[PDB]
């Protein structure tokens, strides 16, 4: 595979990804994986570089061949979800002053972590569930700004009245929760920095939990 | 490329098609076409003959060649779209009894050809333009079950209550078209040829319509 044509394929089409990887897959055809934004996508290509594109519908002559590519989206997709938990773990770890630890109901060595944003409906959902998270493990949260001005108002308000008292915080949270409420004027730092770091993990959509490993 | 691959790249997965064409792209890949039961598709193939796929996200360095592939599947759905149409409309010929026959507002010597499912949600939209319809052509109207038991009876029921009555028929077809109504029990033969026989021209999708052009 020639990586200087699949740059040069890239640029055409516009794109803002670093080659990572090809593999050879036979028939003049390599699996591509290209990282944007430190996210990891994967392709397929032909030998030459001249041409990216991924498939829906994949037929091969040889079975081994048909398998192999759903090993690679397989593979990658897991390595992946377990990089983006590693990286969010660590900024949970970092960012400790601005979490909000909920123990659970009865003792537990487990924790959910979940990112989530004030405005974002689901989140809303998930906030409404969280009790009912308590039973199972204990809940690490973090709110951040993603969809607006608001958001990231509502974000920086719950960071000062933290207080670390989990009752008085979840009632807190509680009304930044609520459908169409309004974020109190304050500085944003903070939670923009806050945000930017859970951003830079490769989390994008809300309401993103990760829950305790199995099997 | 390799036509005796593809061949025998097609029994390997199973796919009882014909290899109607094979066209070289570049990079070692080529246009194909592949026939199953006078239906054909467009696909991509290896020149080897061991690889062959849809894409639905192509990125190509010369981007004439990412147009080139637009243009080949264009030009299929097209005639595709034209093959369906002259077998529909012998479907329609020969199935006349079967077929809501509504002469336009005024006369007219064109007509617009509807295959239409009870059930569909844009099928009884389209059925309440059908004024609108009328006003510009004739319209032939088959109504087929292809969603399950309740537009296989409510296709049946049409066809036995049919009148031949423009009004009184417009007036049925409406109740069959409300979405909480539903089929009343009775033999579905007829209604399943009639279903069977659009099919088999490759009519997949609800409403399906010929417009004269």
């Amino acid at each position: 595979m020639d990586k200087a044509e699949l740059q040069k394929t890239l640029q055409a089409n516009k794109i803002q990804g670093n080659i990572v990887s090809s593999s050879d897959l036979g028939s003049g055809l390599s699996m591509v994986i290209v990282e944007v934004n430190n996210q990891q996508a994967p392709f397929l290509a032909t030998d030459d570089g001249k041409m990216i594109f991924q498939a829906e519908v994949l037929i091969a002559q040889d079975k081994s061949t048909e398998s192999r590519v759903q090993e690679f989206y397989k593979n990658l997709y897991e390595k992946e979800k377990l990089r983006i938990s590693a990286k969010l773990k660590e900024v949970f770890k970092a960012q400790k002053a601005n979490v909000f630890t909920f123990k659970a109901k009865k003792p537990s060595n487990k924790t959910i972590y979940i990112v989530s944003d004030f405005n974002c409906p689901y989140c809303q959902r998930e906030f409404a569930n969280l009790d009912k998270r308590l039973e199972s493990a204990n809940v690490e949260l973090l709110v951040v700004g993603f969809l607006g001005e608001d958001s990231i108002l509502k974000a920086a308000n719950a960071l000062k009245n933290k207080s670390g008292n989990q009752a008085k915080d979840i009632a807190m949270l509680q009304k930044l929760y609520t459908p169409k409420s309004k974020g109190q004027s304050m500085d944003i730092k903070a939670a923009m920095a806050l945000t930017q770091a859970v951003a830079d993990t490769g989390v994008r959509s809300v309401p993103y939990i990760i829950e305790p490993h199995h099997h």
